[PDB]
């Protein structure tokens, strides 16, 4: 069965993604091949042309992704080479720099080996490959929630986080054939960071926030054709409310709402004064401001709405249905100032696309 | 299979409204009584009390409301008795005043005689009792656009406008037998408004706002065991974002943003100084406090999702299955800062409840 959900996947996908490339000749000869290989293999290798073009297409399925106007414009690193820890490791640095471009952010997928028989060759254990270390232990709460459980794995492994609120986690990834995963600390040096300040009010910096330029998605599967690529870790550049409305409010995040109202001067007492809602917003114009006077890319709602609008068109010129998760795609501010909010999307799943795959650890 | 469709519905309906009713005994002779009045008059007529519990089911199993956590305190007016279009016109008027209540509004129903062979008794053409008429021509546009197609209407009827900002609508009706509606004036005493000011920024009064003080929703109907009652007008309190992010806000509605920037004394200029969302938030706090000073009932929109969590809570504990609509739930401002963005919700249509129906002009 797995053989032929392979070869099915394969004919759909080398059909389409030939179609697309102008060489819709060539696609007799190249599935005569492939079913000569998986007959003889168990399996099929892309070619460099197929794995580019189907990361791009898995970036364009991507229902939930708001940036996608840019699918074409994807820089793919083909690392299928790769075969050691430390060659596995200078690969995640290179992506980081090369992603990182001193903040003027290449979107940017590095792809490792795939799975053989639903046996990974690499696997990452990193949601993102920049990410702040959490901690609690005895209602004592410092850092990122959301990574608590992945460092106290890392801890049991060796690592010692400093236990500030920004802790950067190290790359942590397993080998086939080793029972234990690796670590290793991130250089400085690749790492941007930007504190948030505000464009009009002193007293922000008081906050001491900060947050990385470059989120680089690592815990992802990449399906091409039947192909899974489970270690093929991606990056864009922020959405603003991202960081401003999510990843700094969130109760369960960094719960910063009551000390940004405090600082901005504004009482956090009565609902009916709608001060988180005050408070969401200029802790995201701070974002942002923060993020353009640094230098580091970065997009706001808005804008974004605009360039998935120019998208929605470019799908119905191409003759392409478009699909998408209305769910995601509103941004959590002002989410009925978008066009988004006011029309409905398809959300079905089509292939090429990247999916979920379960935590190695937990 | 219209009288089977209408069986049972009506055995559905009657066995959970007196199971709740602690009158399970009873459901047996209802029932029967039910299929000989069905056998022979091809219909049924609901008691008072079934009448009054099933408004309340259907103000409960309606998903795309956060306001269902008083749906045992909805007050039913039973007017199935109403033969006449000044009945119908009184009728409405003493909704408007009962619903009113002086500005501390009591959530109220007024239940016309429904439907008998699909053929409407009494066809409201307004979509709420109280609204405001919308004009476009060369061009020109002035008042609610939302209105436009029903202020036309009323201009056919003999109906004119003042044709300001806040023209209000006629009541328009029709009577069963009767070609044309009838349309009446409201009479302004009997329909309280609410001039919008800032509690901070003085200038806010300059942009001339206001909104009326209660919605009464007229354009959909109730279904009850199988009886379609069409006209059945019903009204809550308003969420301070109905008004604020979207009548007042939307770019197809009263458009008012970039005039709340300006008196805000901030640039309409650039996206990343998001402020849209910080006029929103200002008018919104604004919306809020017009109300609240004029003793005009309203509710914030995380006080009503604090008050929803609490219908969760409510319903599980009651052995309820819960229903909602995730994407109507959730506030257009700040989603995120409420419970309601971070669960789901299954969106099955469970009756009674209350639907759209064609709008008899258009
Ligand atoms: C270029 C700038 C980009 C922006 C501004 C952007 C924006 C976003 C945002 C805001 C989300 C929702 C994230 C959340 O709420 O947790 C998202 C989801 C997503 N984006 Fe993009 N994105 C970009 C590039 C990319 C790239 C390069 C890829 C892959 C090649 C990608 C694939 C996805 C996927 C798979 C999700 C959904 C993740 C999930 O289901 O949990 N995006 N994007
Ligand atoms: C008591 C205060 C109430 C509040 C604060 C409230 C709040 C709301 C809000 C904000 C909406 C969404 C409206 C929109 O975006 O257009 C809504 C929808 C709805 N509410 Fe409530 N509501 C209340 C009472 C009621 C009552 C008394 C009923 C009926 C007996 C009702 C039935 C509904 C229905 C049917 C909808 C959906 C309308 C549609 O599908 O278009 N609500 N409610
Ligand atoms: N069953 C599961 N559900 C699950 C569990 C935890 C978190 C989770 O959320 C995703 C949502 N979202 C987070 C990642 O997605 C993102 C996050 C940020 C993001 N932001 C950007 N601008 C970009 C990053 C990379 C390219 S653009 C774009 C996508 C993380 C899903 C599991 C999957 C794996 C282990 S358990
Ligand atoms: N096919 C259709 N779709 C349609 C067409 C126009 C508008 C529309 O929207 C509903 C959404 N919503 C608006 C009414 O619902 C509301 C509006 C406000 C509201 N607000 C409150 N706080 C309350 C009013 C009454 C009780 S609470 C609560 C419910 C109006 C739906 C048609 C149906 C009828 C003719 S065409
Ligand atoms: C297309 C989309 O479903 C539509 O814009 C909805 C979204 N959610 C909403 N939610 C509420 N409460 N009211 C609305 O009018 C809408 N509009
Ligand atoms: C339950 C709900 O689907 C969940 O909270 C979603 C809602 N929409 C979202 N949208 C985005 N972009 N990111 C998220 O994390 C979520 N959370
Ligand atoms: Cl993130
Ligand atoms: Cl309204």
């Amino acid at each position: 069965e797995e053989k032929e959900i392979l070869w099915n996947e394969a004919k759909a996908f080398i059909a389409a993604c030939y179609q697309e490339l102008g060489k819709a000749a060539e696609v007799k000869d190249r599935l005569a091949d492939i079913k000569s290989e998986i007959d003889l293999t168990g399996s099929y290798v892309h070619t460099k042309e197929e794995l580019e073009h189907g990361a791009k297409m898995a970036w364009r399925n991507s229902n939930r992704c708001i940036g996608r106007l840019f699918w074409n414009s994807l820089n793919v690193i083909d690392r299928r080479d790769v075969r050691t820890k430390e060659e596995v490791r200078d690969a995640l640095f290179h992506h980081i720099e090369t992603a990182t471009n001193n903040g003027k952010i290449r979107p940017t997928i590095t792809i490792f080996p795939p799975e053989e028989k639903g046996e990974k060759q690499v696997e990452i254990w990193n949601h993102q490959l920049i990410r702040y270390a959490g901690y609690e232990s005895d209602g004592e709460r410092i850092g990122d929630p959301a990574s608590c459980s992945l460092t106290a794995a890392c801890e049991e492994l060796g690592w010692r986080g400093e236990r500030t609120d920004f802790d950067l986690l190290p790359l942590i990834f397993r080998m086939k054939g080793d029972e234990q995963p690796v670590w290793y600390e991130l250089p400085r040096s690749l790492v941007i960071e930007v504190p948030i300040t505000h464009p009009d009010i002193e007293a922000f910096s008081d906050l001491e926030l900060k947050w990385y330029g470059v989120p680089i998605i690592s815990d992802m599967k990449l399906e091409v054709g039947g192909i899974h690529y489970n270690a093929a870790p991606f990056n864009g550049w922020y959405m603003g409310t991202e960081i401003g409305a999510r990843n700094l409010a969130d109760e369960k995040r960094y719960d910063k709402l009551k000390k940004v109202a405090s600082v901005i001067g504004i009482a956090a007492d009565y609902n009916t004064d709608l001060w988180k809602d005050q408070a969401l917003v200029e802790l995201n114009k701070a974002v942002l401001h923060s993020y353009k006077k640094q230098g580091v890319s970065i997009v706001d709602h808005h804008t974004a709405a605009s360039q998935f609008k120019r998208f929605e068109e470019q799908a119905e010129e191409a003759g392409r249905k478009l699909t998408g998760d209305w769910t995601w795609l509103i941004p959590p501010i002002s989410p009925a100032a978008t066009h988004i909010f006011h029309r409905s999307y398809d959300n079905s799943i089509v292939k090429p696309n990247y999916f979920y795959q379960d935590k190695p650890y937990e």
